[PDB]
């Protein structure tokens, strides 16, 4: 069984708004960094204080359903000096393009770029993160986490990865909790043994608006999704929760909060 | 008596483009002298021993990266410069208007060197909301705002920078202006004076400027004889890559000094 609901989604997402997702999530007042009690600056905030600690380093690095962003790699580039990314639609690794070669017309991320070397408190401009970046991001390749190889066969990544990086991928393109818990167990076939885990995820979500479509997806908690990173072969080193204030709940989702784990390979 | 008529030729977006845009006005190298500046300011600050109420900023010019680490310790500051084409210039950022000269690029370095976690627009308009007026000011005079003017006096602590050497024809009349504005401040207040070295002459458009060179031992016999007792005098070396066409400047000197 299953398929249908995987099926689902690939159709949902072909209605896919690439600019129109980033103007509406990620542009202000949505994405406003100067509330510290936001959500922007929590994911962020994650982000730099695990790669604080320097026990999440390594060559390879690899981006599970990218999308069309980047902050999620910001904090994480000083890191690792081969960084994979990838998502699963082409207008989606085109829209990356249209940042990687510095367009206009392409999205304005400096603002996450800026809050990001602030956070890790090293002296660092915005501009020289932005260059980092764009140096260590070796390949953009297409991927699908519900097969049993993802990124497909002799595929160019260099793999085993050392880390992998992914923000509400598997909770938001999987129909129900066996479909993620065989999605986390298909990425971690990319991860060599004691590499670490960084996921970002919603909480109790089962529906949101991919550009025309009204998808069906998991109320994923954060409970299960302890249970679901032991059941795959790691321990949780950390599990974090922010509760998803009323300024946010538009009627676009029934996101309830959102997650960040830590969690390695054994 | 004779004095520098040379300042009505003066182009304040020239002179924007000569000293805060790059080379001179990149951040990003952390060894430079845009860098260096605001840390001698985050630092001075951080201590929380300059704090109050007030605070006046003599000859800011078309400026005002110069109280980004400072408006957070004061409520009430208020701008001045000689010019009205600056005046004007100051008028065009803090009421958000076009042909307004970009400083973003320096709250955030500054909101960087501190680490608050502070929001660069946050910053922009912590400032935009303290400064209350902007007022004209001439330094060789004995006071050098005017009779009843609108600021209150006499200030918590005070700020200049690269002014009082680039309005000085020599040692005794740059001595004389310090003078001057040391008598705007409360005593046990705080002065934070930044100035070029050993420079000469610079360029703002048409306009050729006339500098008085004065060395850190000379700047520091100047801050005693004019009542004050220094607690930091620090210096930074110009280095090749920012000598540029724009000055003979050779470095950069800051002081942090008390009213005894
Ligand atoms: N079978 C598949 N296999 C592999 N990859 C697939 C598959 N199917 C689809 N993808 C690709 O996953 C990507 C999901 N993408 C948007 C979903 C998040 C969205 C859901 N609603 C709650 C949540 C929203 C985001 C922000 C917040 Cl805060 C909230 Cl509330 C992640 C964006 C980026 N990573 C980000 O961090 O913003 C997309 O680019 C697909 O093309
Ligand atoms: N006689 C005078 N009395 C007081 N200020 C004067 C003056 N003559 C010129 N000035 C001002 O002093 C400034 C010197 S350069 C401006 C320095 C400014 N604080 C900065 O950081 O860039 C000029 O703006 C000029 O208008
Ligand atoms: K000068």
């Amino acid at each position: 069984d299953s398929a249908p609901g995987q099926a689902a989604v690939a159709s949902a997402y072909q209605r896919f708004e690439p600019r129109a997702y980033l103007r509406n999530n990620y542009a202000p007042p949505r994405g406003d960094l100067c509330n510290p009690n936001g959500v922007g600056p929590w994911k962020l905030r994650c982000l730099a204080q695990t790669f604080a600690t320097g026990e999440v380093s390594g060559r390879t690095l690899i981006d599970i359903g990218s999308g069309p962003t980047v902050y999620q790699l910001l904090s994480a580039c000083s890191h690792f000096e081969d960084i994979t990314m990838t998502d699963f639609l082409e207008v989606n690794r085109q829209e990356l393009g249209r940042w990687l070669q510095e367009e206009p017309g392409a999205f304005n991320w400096s603002m996450y770029s800026q809050h990001a070397c602030l956070i890790e408190g090293k002296g660092e401009c915005w501009q020289d993160k932005e260059r980092q970046l764009r140096a260590r991001v070796k390949r953009v390749l297409p991927i699908d986490v519900h097969q049993p190889q993802p990124l497909g066969a002799g595929s160019p990544a260099p793999l085993p990865a050392d880390a992998l990086v992914s923000a509400f991928c598997l909770e938001a393109v999987s129909p129900d909790l066996a479909s993620f818990q065989r999605a986390l167990d298909h990425i971690t076939t990319l991860l060599r043994p004691g590499g670490h885990l960084l996921l970002i995820g919603a909480l109790e979500e089962s529906w949101y608006l991919a550009g025309e479509a009204r998808l069906t997806v998991v109320p994923v908690s954060e409970e299960e999704v302890r249970e679901a990173l032991v059941r795959s072969g790691y321990k949780v080193r950390d599990l974090r929760t922010y509760i998803m204030p009323a300024h946010l709940q538009t009627g676009v989702d029934d996101v309830k909060g959102v997650f960040f784990a830590w969690a390695q390979k054994v």
